[PDB]
């Protein structure tokens, strides 16, 4: 399969495909279909069918997405057109969030991690078989186990190598931040693969959405998913993480971007004072973001002066930051409307195509 | 080279407490460390700079007259030597620290920074080792580790392991996965290959809340809430199957209390009748791994109302694995010759006391 | 530091058979096991002093084209580079050392002397790694170890398994237990964690007759009999549940044939469907484990009646698991450019030249 | 558990007694999986046979016709034991060889080919015979069968049990897949000297090749006679692959074997020896020399030469010290302390074959 090939197209790093209903099951161990069966696939909720903060209005998807039978994202065909042709995108990135007809409920976060493994892996064969060799301007974040390492690290020596492949997916919210070494063999298995790691937006992890309690609206909820990334950036930078690999790159995919500017100056001048509690770290906080931290753009911040977006995003760092739609999310960006009125032009362009070539190997 | 241990006419006792005297550690630890405990304590599960989230209530939780001279109980090595040892012909008194300093109850192994966790881990077993067992081999050591942090726990294991004067790795009751979880599995295996049984006492922290259920009041639920967290262990470590993939580990479970798992592993078996299509992986029954597998400690004895219930539920619960601990120098201190019920059966009286103990600790 | 293997234009090769020239092994094994060969050669599974117990038939089975001026087919490195690595464009050539002299098939590790076998293997790996893989490391070794001694096959991965000119364990294809057996675990377990898989190469010998029902008498019953040791060998492999204690290990039979494991895996399937209930333990369906776990190399390549046949059976064992080999200069020989049907598939036909046979060896 | 040592006094020494657990008496000790797998499968040994063994028993299952019960199979009676042989021959060390997990004569449990049910049923009988009639009676003591072919399964087995003082000795079978000398079977060497047990190896069919090393037998006479050449071929490997050289304090004994073919064939050994040792230059002892402190054989069924010093004869060329007196009950050829030896055999050497010469293999 050739590699990607961006020219005068686009990149999208976040496209959610959903595989139609028994479309996993030629690739799953006959227990694992029975299991499903018998159990659902039980996760860090008491619900049987649904997570802790169900979508809100239609399944938060987009109204013009729906296909002849199945929910959006389920056909190919509509994708190909409605998406890719219609944006001229030359590499999407499938971000599998779901093993069936559902918006969001991880593979990787079944509490059954033999199950995990498992939906992982038939994931992972579907979408190389189903959408991207058919057609390569798609290729796959692959999604793993990352509560249980030696069983991503299997994952990624299996499937790793293939061109389909271009990167490795996990969510957001973990049992421990995502610097903890415990990940560290999965973040071995992907530098082995020359791999970088998305991480997308999720529900579950084992805690409360926030650090002090579960929400209660949906602006809460909805909002709050930018905290998750404020903490894992932190515990990656400080734990020396990036140190440890010096090649790993990671991009934080549906979690905002201007955000993280004043997060990373606080993280700075916090440790100005307080560095003497870790001696080990090689560089002051924010040196490692050029190398090792991405974001992806939706849903675009929209500040209520215009000019401040492109000021915070060339405060995180201009180079880093990488385009996507999130389709077909109901809060889907166009890459032809996206941007407001006076964006600089030459930031633009490297957001719709250089910086997401050179995140993902291009 | 240290002698084995012998146990002819004295007694096991599976949980004592000794706690260094200050500065006794520094020895043992690097200038970085000894600097980072100066300025920053051993930071945990807690927002509190020098105590956990349930200090203890009367006198620190300590006997009253296990008090030396000066420090705190348990750091005078003489006084553990004649008030317990000679005092009660303890001939194998397994060593279980937790904490680095003159506290009750704050275990190394839950540093929040790890590296700091797995430092003072190794220096409680260098102080431990060369300040109690080998001058008094009637004392051996259960090893602290980092649970939360496998490679470090296996290097320890590796280091010290071997070692004649230690008899078994120790962890905490409590975790931030249940010790089933595959987390903990390199630990299992490094054990195993040391040909080491592992203890969990005891423990606060772990990353959640001490109760399934929310965080306890007073100190009724506090204390009484212990048992909980080892029930969760329990049927963890046999529902996951850990012990097929470990057919020779021997796992204790270390002042839970005893009784209450007879019927806990009842309704585990009961359950398991209807709902085992889950775990088609498991290889015997639940309550079929317990006499190869899981053993635990006595102390603080169970009382019922009817003294006679005691030998049942034990027996109930596998009168081959339960073994005898004081936990001195702690209030709740249980003496041998008063801790057992008048009726209670010599049989199972004496292996509580030597037979069991030797069987789990290898001697 | 010897480079990775890199297959970028060329192929992968899983099974050339070179060959010391007399005395090449010598600088690498003691004196103590010289004299032995002096005095007894290499004593195995027979009556007979220097031959198997069924010798090759017309020119020793090797390519009447592979002699070089002196000495036997593959004793020759410069005419092995010309005449198979340049020819062929072999750039991940797997060496199975299959006799410790001018011999075609007498594998060291089957000598009864099981001292005298763990020397011979450590010699040979001594020998191919100096003589064949650091000066021309497109070849790579399958090292040779006592699969009938567990500790001293151990002790060799041990020895030379991290080596990056070593790109898997070399056993053979008949054994005294089947491969299932906990008796080589023991080797798997070194295997893995030298990330090492393991290749099994058609032999004589083992300990038992060659079929499971009487010695054959002539030359077809003899060689299309091979088939059935590795059939034998993959029912104990999966139904032993050896790839749940190792599910990271991988397995390749070599020169096995390929399309016959196909209803044999099918027959395996329909017949645990009712006998399942004896092996409650094994956690997959039988077939499941091959995806995972089995890999098959091509020659001597399958030949159908109907040439589509071919690619329909090598599905339905496994396409990602099928690997490209030669057998280098065995008479049988397989030349990639002939070797596939005219209308096999390029896809399937560049996964066994190049991709399977990458992601087996982790290259 | 807590027991004297035994105490071999006025009595004697009986290495190879055989009890039988009745109907179920293993079953308080089985996990239900195994339960349920032995009445869906049986015990699948090395046969093609649901019941028996290839060479079923040729009269009235091969036992003394006084030696059956009310209601079970000989052996399984633990009161007809004191009295029948216990009591009546005032042995004081019997040494229990159970050769089956029920009442079929001869079909051992360490040779199920599922290794696990094998491990399962040997630490069961284990279980057994030292609740149900060592420690109600230490007359008795356990020989405890592990299973051989797997050796990790058999040395947890002797560290769970091995150090119980009502626990003798180790329990094998004379026919194995390779020849005991064999680095496969060195950790439960290893494992036994370590709880200070020796090793018995008593007469057994299957082992995963034919019962000679030239074809299976026919005739009864065949099958019973060649009994005694595993036992030749297992001392050969034993001797000569310097097993006893790495485990200088390991103590064997091979029961039902037979004695007095030892001498010629240890004999031979030497002789072959002194000429082709160079092929095992390691060994530290000339073959013969290793007898003394590390082979033992039970008498049981006793040789019976046409001229009877010959036995005497025969018997003090293997090692008159090594020489350990066994009834076999309740078995056919079951040998009567007072009548087993000729009425002229030497006084001295009968009196330590029935005494002397068990306690020191048994560390009596
Ligand atoms: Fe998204
Ligand atoms: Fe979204
Ligand atoms: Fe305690
Ligand atoms: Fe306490
Ligand atoms: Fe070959
Ligand atoms: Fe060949
Ligand atoms: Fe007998
Ligand atoms: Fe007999
Ligand atoms: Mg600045
Ligand atoms: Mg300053
Ligand atoms: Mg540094
Ligand atoms: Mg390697
Ligand atoms: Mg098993
Ligand atoms: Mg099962
Ligand atoms: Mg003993």
């Amino acid at each position: 399969l050739p590699a990607p090939s961006v020219t005068t197209g686009i990149v999208d790093a976040d496209i959610h495909p959903v595989p139609q209903d028994g479309a996993l099951e030629p690739y799953l161990d006959d227990r694992w279909k029975k299991h499903i069966r018998e159990y659902g696939v039980r996760t860090t909720t008491g619900l049987q069918f649904i997570s802790e903060y169900p979508q809100m209005y239609g399944g938060a998807m987009r109204a013009d997405a729906w296909p002849e039978s199945g929910y959006p994202g389920s056909d190919r065909e509509l994708l190909r057109t409605q998406l890719l042709d219609k944006h001229n995108i030359q590499l999407g990135v499938l971000q599998c969030l779901a093993p069936g007809g559902q918006t969001l409920n991880p593979a990787g976060q079944a509490l059954n991690q033999e199950l995990a493994a498992a939906l992982c892996r038939a994931t992972n064969d579907w979408q190389l078989e189903h959408l991207v060799y058919p057609d390569p301007r798609m290729r796959a974040a692959i999604p793993v186990t990352f509560e249980t390492p030696d069983y991503a690290v299997a994952e990624i020596e299996r499937v790793g190598a293939d061109p389909g492949v271009v990167a490795v997916l996990g969510t957001s919210k973990t049992l421990e931040p995502l610097g903890s070494r415990k990940y560290w063999p999965i973040y071995e298995a992907s530098v082995a693969q020359n791999l970088p790691i998305q991480f997308h937006l999720s529900q579950g992890g084992g805690h409360a959405n926030t650090g002090t309690g579960w929400t209660s609206y949906h602006t809460e909820y909805h909002t709050g998913h930018v905290q998750s990334f404020q903490s894992q950036l932190l515990s990656l930078v400080l734990s020396g993480t990036f140190d440890r690999f010096p090649t790993l790159k990671v991009m934080f995919v549906e979690g905002n971007v201007a955000h993280f500017a004043p997060l990373i100056q606080r993280m700075d001048y916090t440790w100005e004072t307080l560095r003497g509690e870790l001696p080990d770290l090689q560089r002051k906080p924010s040196e490692y973001i050029r190398d090792h931290i991405w974001a992806s753009t939706q849903p675009i911040d929209e500040p209520e002066k215009p000019e401040h977006l492109a000021e915070l995003l060339e405060e995180f760092c201009g180079d880093n930051v990488v385009f996507a739609t999130d389709y077909p999310h109901f809060d889907f960006d166009d890459p032809e409307t996206a941007f407001p009125r006076s964006f600089p032009v030459d930031l633009r362009d490297k957001i719709l195509r250089g910086n997401g070539m050179r995140f993902f190997g291009v």
